[PDB]
């Protein structure tokens, strides 16, 4: 695989993996640092969900660097890496950002748990399909995820979008902005799974891992900067609870 084995342990993909651990950290500790002089009630409720989207991404690309939770799965004669940190880091990260996109657009509580139950429901059976062991069953659980995805992505570019068209241009802006970045990046997220080593295995698990952390930090980081920096997060909101 593309990459240099960092930690001596045969895995040339931990250069990638520790390269992702210090940018989440970094961003971590610049959305702390910078929210710790706010004192608005709405803007400390998205710096609270939005800190914890890099900095649960920085545990698990801690852990994912060590080889924690690392263990191979078996499909025909060939072996295959799997991480169970990197899907349990989703099952948690993309609940907050839906939420974040949530809160910008005020709707109602079974809007959110709709949402957070299909994007819940995407993780699982990624994961599932990144278990199985014959292709077939890794090409149909990876159909039912996109799915899945699908259905989120559309409720974000029609309800989350005209409701949050209502709250003036501000928050119709920076909500605009972060639809349009979440539109395209998750969408490469089936495509990268399936072309890589879960997949038709044309990438392998060097690119394939430098490709997962470009987009992570893109995701998390760039999402968050975006969110933070803007005025919309000084608005009312309304929490599921
Ligand atoms: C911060 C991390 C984020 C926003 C991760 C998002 C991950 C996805 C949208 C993964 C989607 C997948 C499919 C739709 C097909 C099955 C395989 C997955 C789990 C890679
Ligand atoms: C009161 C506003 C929210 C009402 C939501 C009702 C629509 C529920 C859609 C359920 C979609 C399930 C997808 C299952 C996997 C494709
Ligand atoms: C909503 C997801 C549907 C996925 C469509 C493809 C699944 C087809 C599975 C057929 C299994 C054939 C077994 C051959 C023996
Ligand atoms: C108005 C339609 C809303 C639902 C659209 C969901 C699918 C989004 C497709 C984005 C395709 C991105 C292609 C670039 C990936 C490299
Ligand atoms: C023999 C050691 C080779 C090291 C090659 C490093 C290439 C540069 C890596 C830069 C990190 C990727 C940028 C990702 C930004 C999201
Ligand atoms: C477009 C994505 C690039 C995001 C780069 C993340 C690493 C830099 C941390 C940002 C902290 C600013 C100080
Ligand atoms: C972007 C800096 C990468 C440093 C890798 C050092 C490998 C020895
Ligand atoms: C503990 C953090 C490990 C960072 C490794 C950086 C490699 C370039
Ligand atoms: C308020 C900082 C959030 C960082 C999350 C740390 C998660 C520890 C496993
Ligand atoms: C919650 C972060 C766990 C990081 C584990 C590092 C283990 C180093 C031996
Ligand atoms: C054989 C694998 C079938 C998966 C069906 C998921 C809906
Ligand atoms: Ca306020
Ligand atoms: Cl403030
Ligand atoms: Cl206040
Ligand atoms: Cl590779
Ligand atoms: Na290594």
């Amino acid at each position: 695989q593309a990459g240099y084995d960092l930690l001596g342990d045969g895995r040339p993909e931990t250069l990638w993996l520790g390269i992702g651990t210090l940018l989440m950290l970094i961003g971590t500790f610049y959305f702390l640092v910078r929210g710790w002089g706010v004192t608005d009630k709405d803007a400390r409720e998205y710096y609270a969900v939005t800190i914890l989207v890099p900095g649960i991404a920085s545990a698990a690309y801690l852990s994912m660097f060590f080889g924690i939770g690392l263990t191979e799965v078996t499909v025909g004669g060939e072996m295959l890496d799997i991480y169970y940190a990197r899907y349990a880091d989703w099952l948690f990260t993309t609940p907050l950002l839906l939420l974040d996109l949530a809160l910008l657009a005020k709707v109602d509580r079974v809007t959110i748990g709709t949402l957070v139950g299909v994007d819940a429901l995407m993780i699982v059976t990624g994961l599932i399909g990144a278990l199985s062991h014959t292709a077939i069953a890794r090409y149909s659980w990876w159909l039912f995820s996109t799915i899945c995805m699908i259905v989120v992505l559309y409720f974000l570019a029609t309800s989350l979008r005209s409701a949050a068209k209502e709250r003036g241009p501000e928050v119709a802006s920076t909500f605009n902005t972060l639809t349009a970045l979440v539109l395209v990046l998750w969408t490469a997220y089936p495509i990268l799974w399936i072309i890589g080593t879960e997949g038709a295995g044309v990438v392998g698990l060097g690119i394939e891992t430098l490709l997962f952390m470009v987009l992570d930090v893109t995701a998390k980081v760039g999402f968050g900067f975006i969110l933070l920096r803007s005025r919309a997060i000084l608005g009312d909101t309304e929490a599921p609870e």
